[PDB]
């Protein structure tokens, strides 16, 4: 099936999944000079404080930290979105080398991850068929870059020698998803798809403007993964991130001046 090497990565994508040149596609390069300052978006408001972590997973594309979203327990609300989408996983995106890694841009400057907090619209019931949505998913997109260490993501740095290949889990309860928000909640928002497939496209994409540290040390780590299952050949889980889309007929809001 699909992945990010030459054969099976985001060029070839479309022949599977056509919406891949759709009308809404993600990500895209955010120019700060074509943003339109909106003085009427809201402030923005997450609501991590009862989040309950469950699981961390391999699933050979990245690794997934699961929420437990049976109630409303981690929630964002505030800024362009209406009403409440409740938490369900985290994951990042990341390269080969600091230099890139990331899947939005910002005037074309590639970071070295992405972070990306993943909200599901409660007013559909569940993740499945919010995705079929147009309002339905609401990310939230953080940028890392390399320099002093983040030590909100340590834990999650450490469990991941037990999880190095595909289908491997490891048990992830009580991590604070708090610890990887910069001070500022300024963003940029547009509308959006997956960056994987299937690409739906049912994205409210909240990228925030100020990047996390991570040390180099830490996101070497991410580098150690595997996209490969146990006992096959090791290909390095690096550079799982889609490259930016045309923005075509949309416009991206900035939540500051
Ligand atoms: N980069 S992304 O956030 O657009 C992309 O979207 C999917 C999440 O909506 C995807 O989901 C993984 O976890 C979800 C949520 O439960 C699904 O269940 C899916 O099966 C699983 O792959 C990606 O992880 C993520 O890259
Ligand atoms: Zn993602």
């Amino acid at each position: 099936h699909w992945g990010y090497g030459k054969h099976n990565g985001p060029e070839h994508w479309h022949k599977d999944f056509p919406i891949a040149k759709g009308e809404r596609q993600s990500p895209v390069d955010i120019d700060t000079h074509t943003a339109k300052y909106d003085p009427s978006l809201k402030p923005l408001s997450v609501s991590y404080d009862q989040a309950t972590s469950l699981r961390i997973l391999n699933n050979g594309h990245a690794f997934n930290v699961e929420f437990d979203d049976s109630q409303d327990k981690a929630v964002l609300k505030g800024g362009p979105l209406d009403g409440t989408y409740r938490l369900i996983q985290f994951h990042f995106h990341w390269g080969s080398l600091d230099g890139q890694g990331s899947e939005h841009t910002v005037d074309k400057k590639k970071y070295a991850a992405e972070l990306h907090l993943v909200h599901w619209n409660t007013k559909y019931g569940d993740f499945g068929k919010a995705v079929q949505q147009p309002d339905g998913l609401a990310v939230l997109g953080i940028f890392l870059k390399v320099g002093s260490a983040k030590p909100g993501l340590q834990k999650v740095v450490d469990v991941l020698d037990s999880i190095k290949t595909k289908g491997k889990s490891a048990d992830f309860t009580n991590f604070d998803p708090r610890g990887l928000l910069p001070e500022s909640l300024d963003y940029w928002t547009y509308p959006g798809s997956l960056t994987t497939p299937p690409l739906l496209e049912c994205v409210t994409w909240i990228v925030l403007k100020e990047p996390i540290s991570v040390s180099s040390e830490q996101v070497l780590k991410f580098r150690k993964l595997n996209f490969n299952g146990e006992g096959e050949p090791e290909e390095l889980m690096v550079d799982n991130w889609r490259p930016a889309q045309p923005l075509k007929n949309r416009q991206i809001k900035a939540s500051f001046k």
